[PDB]
């Protein structure tokens, strides 16, 4: 539509133009108003040069937004649409876009068949289909989850929309003030003192609102440029862990975990480093314990071998891989030891990963009571008088 | 090793053709201007407007282009790391990701990820453990006064 | 250090071994007698 509108303003031009180009001076004053038309059509072919670049520098990003995100977002949208039936076009549909759930899973499932009914997914869809989409209770948990993502990325698509209207808003600003002015010059309606005058208050302007552009302009380059998180992603920031709430270009809106809300300048975030949960592979645990150096080295290998058959018999919480170590040795008596694993998800699901923690902590706590592993003061030395 | 070394040659790549997208495209509207003024279609007072607009585009994209060119300047020129190595930054250890030209990704001894503006980096020492020789261990003890030499 | 988990595995195995090799010295650690007085 941009390009059409364009072509066709050029072709009126050109058209004037040539009606216009031949040499026919009808009158005096017909010259002054024939210019002041063909200078007011000019202003109007560069206001239209000025949208297409702006809509072209809007359309760009967000098609960087779409290589971002909306992949994930179709790839959710297929299996809510898998899920329902077993129960662009792409943008359109996903702008469009518990108990209940639940409920309805468990009814479509034949009576007494914990395990997923493949004669009702095969009537639905074929059994590759199936085999690829794929206990009750865990099917009804991921259909939880995979609403909740397609929540998320509807109110990310929301967000970054939201984010390019405000953009387009402000570039529309600047580009009809631009082309009002051109027009007022272009018709060449001042003197020149009253043009300096101007040019010095367009330059006082500049000095002051400058500072403020380049804020903004910071803030928009480390949103979009950078684009280190999207909404609803867990980050930390300054040692703080926090979640993404919105995405104003000025501004950005964080949730801690106590649910306090939080404003942070775009731009002060720019200069400073920025983690992300979501995006992070599985996250390490660490858990610190000290034993008393008197322990033999029997008892640190009984341990051992403990935590990894502890940690090998829960695949689904921890995985095989795991280290443990002694940081250092205190006045010969306490000897400081360090556990490592790895969970199977990230510490975007805060209560998951400290209730794990917690339960680890706790089995690592019996385990050590049950080999009598003992930590000791150090005797004390009294002279009585 | 050599699948660290494809992802470095893939990183490099792939900075490199951010860089040369950039150069492009202040290439071409560099092209498309020279051509409009050689054609000579503006008048007088509408081109110093245009330059006291350009002169105000550069005192605006002028920060932010220092920054871009202080972060290729610390990526290219000083280059203190590739891809996969596992490198010191105030004190935490962490391990290269990424290659961006404004940006670096970094994952910490617990995998969680980090973004460093490159800028920020330039301006800190940067420690490298691949790079470095056969490193240093050291353990401490304490005894008593009475021990015996 | 870029093998982390076998700098610190050996770390560990060098302090058990330097544990166990004082603790074979018979090399003590002790605290400074404290003098009591009664009433």
């Amino acid at each position: 539509k941009s390009v059409q509108v364009f072509i066709w303003l050029c072709l009126i031009l050109v058209a004037w133009i040539l009606l216009f180009n031949h040499d026919v001076k009808r009158s005096p004053a017909a010259t002054k108003v024939l210019k002041c038309i063909t200078r007011t059509l000019i202003s109007i072919l560069t206001g239209a040069f000025f949208w297409l670049v702006k809509t072209l520098l809007l359309k760009i990003l967000a098609a960087n937004f779409n290589v971002n995100n909306f992949f994930d977002r179709i790839q959710d949208s297929v299996f809510h649409q898998y899920v329902l039936q077993t129960l662009a076009w792409t943008m359109r549909v996903l702008m469009e876009a518990l108990a209940a759930a639940y409920h309805v899973f468990r009814n479509v499932a034949q009576p007494f068949f914990n395990y997923i009914e493949e004669e009702d997914l095969l009537r639905f869809m074929i059994k590759e289909e199936v085999d690829l989409v794929f206990t009750r209770k865990a099917f009804t948990e991921w259909v939880v989850k995979v609403y909740t993502s397609r929540r998320a990325l509807a109110h990310s698509l929301n967000d970054t929309k939201t984010a390019v209207k405000q953009l387009n808003k402000l570039v529309t600003a600047i580009l009809m003030v631009v082309t009002v002015v051109i027009w007022l010059l272009l018709l060449e309606v001042a003197t020149t003192k009253v043009l300096l005058f101007f040019s010095t208050q367009l330059v006082a302007l500049a000095f002051i609102i400058g500072s403020t552009c380049k804020n903004l302009f910071e803030s928009i380059v480390f949103v979009f440029v950078m684009h280190p998180y999207d909404v609803g992603d867990r980050c930390v920031v300054d040692g703080v862990a926090m979640l993404v709430e919105e995405m104003n270009l000025l501004t950005t809106v964080f949730l801690k975990l106590n649910n306090e809300k939080v404003y942070y300048p775009n731009a002060v975030l720019a200069t400073k480093p920025i983690s992300n949960y979501f995006r992070s592979p599985n996250m390490g645990e660490t858990v610190e314990f000290s034993i008393s150096f008197s322990t033999p080295v029997s008892k640190i290998a009984h341990l051992k071998e403990r935590i990894a058959e502890y940690l090998e018999q829960n695949p689904q919480h921890w995985a095989p891989v795991h280290s443990v170590v002694v940081k250092e040795i205190e006045n010969m008596n306490k000897l400081k030891m360090a556990l490592y694993s790895d969970h199977t998800i990230t510490f975007q699901e805060n209560r998951e990963r400290n209730l794990r923690r917690t339960e680890l902590s706790l089995a690592i706590k019996r385990m050590l009571e049950d080999l009598h592993i003992d930590y000791t003061l150090l005797p004390q030395d009294i002279n009585l008088t």
